[PDB]
């Protein structure tokens, strides 16, 4: 029900920055984004970039985020997994909170 975008998301390169947006997701809200790679049953992200972004009252929000071709990832608890290499791995950008997951959005380099 929420919508949730991310552009561009594909012929990107390393350290470049996309445009997020969020609308419809629950008012005044606090959620988390971040770029992940799923690996073993876990997600590794960017532990550099993932972070969190508060909604208007309109459920709303929108801000930059800088994707990387690969990164040194870490599991939802702040454990190492090693790398992770865009290129091959099926990264995406997603976004959610305990009550809501925003979806996911792939990307290509």
């Amino acid at each position: 029900a929420p919508a949730f975008s991310v552009s561009p998301a594909s012929g990107l390169s390393d350290g470049q920055s996309v445009s997020v947006s969020v609308s419809g997701a629950a008012a005044g809200e606090t959620y988390y984004i971040a770029q992940c790679a799923p690996v073993g049953g876990q997600d590794a992200c960017n532990p550099a970039t993932a972070t969190s972004f508060t909604t208007d009252a309109s459920g709303a929000a929108s801000f930059s985020f800088v994707v990387r071709k690969s990164y040194t990832g870490s599991t939802p608890e702040g454990t190492p997994v090693g790398s992770v290499d865009c290129a091959t791995a099926a990264c995406n950008l997603g976004a959610g909170n305990s009550g809501l997951d925003l979806g996911h959005v792939a990307l290509t380099f």
